[PDB]
């Protein structure tokens, strides 16, 4: 069951990257955000081993998350990839650098809110991991020292910090279900 789900993983670290390309970054070996240069969007056979387990990490991390929450949506059912593929990457193209796998298009499956809920509950686990490497460094907050002006504003992970201002990882969250709804 884990090939499968493997298989699903690469597609959604691919979902990631080419939502990253098309931002219009370029292939590079140091990361640099204004300079178009990330080690992570490198072709597939190049990716850092860092970088790669840590992919897996959040994977496995996410099924067993999802199995807790009870929201199988894969494995079951054909997975949408390789042999498989739901033509979704030749659907689209864009022209930028970097691998180029050719953005994501997936018309063929809608969401529901008990999946908003879900992404919600991931949301949760995300901004809890967030604050506790917040907290443990001290970092963009600061009580006795100040390390910075402008402290962190969720302080707790999720209430102060609502879904407006992480806009980023919730339409990453909505597009990585919807795609995730749309493998099977």
């Amino acid at each position: 069951l884990e090939r499968i789900r493997e298989r699903l993983a690469e597609n959604i670290h691919e979902l990631w990257v080419m939502n990253k390309i098309e931002l219009g970054w370029q292939y590079g070996p140091v990361r640099d955000d204004n300079k178009r240069q990330h080690p992570c969007l490198v072709e597939f056979c190049k990716l850092p081993e860092q970088e790669r387990n840590y992919n897996l990490q959040m994977s496995l991390e996410t099924l067993k998350t999802l199995l807790a929450l009870g929201c199988h949506v894969g494995i079951a059912d054909e997975h949408a990839e390789e042999k498989v593929k739901k033509m979704k990457l030749p659907k689209n193209y864009q022209l930028t650098s970097g691998y180029k796998p050719a953005p994501m298009d997936l018309s063929f499956i809608k969401l529901t809110p008990s999946q908003e809920a879900m992404v919600d509950k991931l949301a949760e686990n995300a901004h809890n991991v967030w604050a506790r490497d917040r907290i443990r460094q001290g970092w963009t907050y600061g009580i006795q020292q100040d390390v910075k002006n402008r402290r962190n504003p969720r302080l707790v992970p999720y209430t102060l910090l609502d879904d407006r201002t992480k806009k980023s990882n919730k339409d990453s969250l909505r597009e990585a279900v919807r795609t995730l709804l749309g493998y099977g």
